[PDB]
């Protein structure tokens, strides 16, 4: 199976033991690594950080300890916007222009591929003209790889996405039974369910539901998401669980009522190394002395409080309980954000390097 990780390069400005650069990957750890991110400029692929290509070179030099390591560079992201997207495959002038930069782009830097991030197409100021233009895009994508793999006579270079698990996003610009064919696998981003955007606790990436939720907040978990992706044309070993090293933190009204579905004033105090309310590192989990921790017994992951701090997050177990869940749904393999989020260098959780995605690597293979 394959074990997805993704690297980012902004945890290389975190303070002290928190601050992450390409040393810090375990060559060994997943099978497939993702770069993010890169960005766009004149509908070509393009760097973000005055350093990404030295780091491409440590990112990828990894595969000569490992070489059957596979590495992949993403572009786009949340905080990526749509314009440049909707407006690339806007006309075959673009879209050449930028299969032709994605091609020169990962050959020299040693990428084995390409994994797009547009969140979203048909959303975010997208036009739903988009959803189907991304269909292209994919077709466009994998068409080129396909023959530059002829002439260069190197390896198809190869074609993922991060998608949603949302039906409305998913509904409004991804043709499934379609995109599915081109793509090589597929990262489903199943996170984000529940966060202080809301004004009641909820967990970041509950497993299943709870019996309080019906309709449309049924969908609010894995389980929900997974089979929205296998119901709509993606095979099983193409859909990749996505796993957060990372939970979603509120502030109760009362730290009377720490229940799942009480009422929070806001984002949880920022996290001290990832510093942005409403979300927080594993490792900033880990340590919290004089804390209370629970189980929703019905969607099977943990939370956390003390005083007026009430965060949902993943732990060793909870990530048992997903391999667990994907392998009796037989899909091709786990998929995670971020190897920056997890207790990468055993310097908080006191369970060594990586206790989750290390987890996630032993059930696994
Ligand atoms: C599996 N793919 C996948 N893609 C989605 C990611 O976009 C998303 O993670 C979020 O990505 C944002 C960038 O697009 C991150 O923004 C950065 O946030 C930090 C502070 O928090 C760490 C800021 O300092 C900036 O670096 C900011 N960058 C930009 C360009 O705005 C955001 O932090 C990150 N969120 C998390 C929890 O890691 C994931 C997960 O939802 C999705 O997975």
């Amino acid at each position: 199976a394959k074990l997805v990780c993704y690297f980012t390069n902004w945890a290389q400005y975190r303070q002290g033991e928190a601050r992450f650069l390409p040393k810090d990957l375990d060559p060994s750890l997943c099978t497939h690594l993702i770069y993010a991110f890169a960005g766009m400029t004149n509908h070509q692929l393009s760097t973000t950080e005055w350093n990404d290509e030295t780091l491409y070179q440590e990112f990828n030099g990894l595969k000569k300890m490992n070489p059957k390591l596979k590495t992949l560079l993403a572009i786009g992201g949340w905080n990526f916007g749509t314009q440049k997207f909707t407006d690339m495959v806007a006309t075959a002038n673009n879209r050449q222009t930028f299969v032709n930069s994605a091609i020169r782009f990962l050959r020299k830097y040693s990428f084995d591929g390409l994994d797009l991030d547009w969140e979203y197409p048909g959303s975010q100021g997208s036009p739903a003209v988009d959803k189907e233009r991304f269909t292209t895009l994919v077709q466009d994508l994998a068409n080129a790889f396909q023959q530059e793999a002829q002439t260069s006579g190197k390896e198809r270079l190869l074609l993922s996405a991060a998608v949603p698990a949302g039906q409305t996003y998913v509904d409004a610009g991804y043709e499934v039974d379609k995109i599915a064919q081109n793509l090589d696998f597929v990262n489903l981003m199943a996170y984000d369910f529940h966060g202080s955007w809301e004004k009641v606790t909820g967990h970041n990436s509950p497993l299943y539901k709870r019996q309080e939720q019906s309709g449309a907040a049924a969908s609010l978990n894995v389980d929900a998401a997974v089979q929205q992706w296998l119901q709509k044309g993606t095979p099983a070993s193409k859909l990749i669980l996505g796993m957060p090293t990372y939970g979603r933190s509120f502030t109760l009204a009362s730290s009377s009522d720490t229940r799942v579905g009480a009422p929070a004033t806001g984002s949880g105090t920022p996290g001290p190394f990832t510093k942005e309310g409403g979300m927080l590192a594993y490792y900033e989990v880990c340590s919290w002395k004089g804390a209370t921790k629970q189980r929703i017994q019905d969607q099977k992951v943990p939370y956390i409080f003390r005083d007026n701090q009430w965060v949902g997050f993943d732990d060793v177990e909870s990530f048992k309980t997903k391999v667990s869940y994907l392998k009796q749904k037989g899909l091709g393999g786990a998929m995670v954000w971020a190897l920056d989020l997890d207790d990468f260098a055993g310097f908080s959780c006191n369970q060594g390097r990586y206790p989750l995605i290390q987890t996630l690597r032993q059930e696994l293979s």
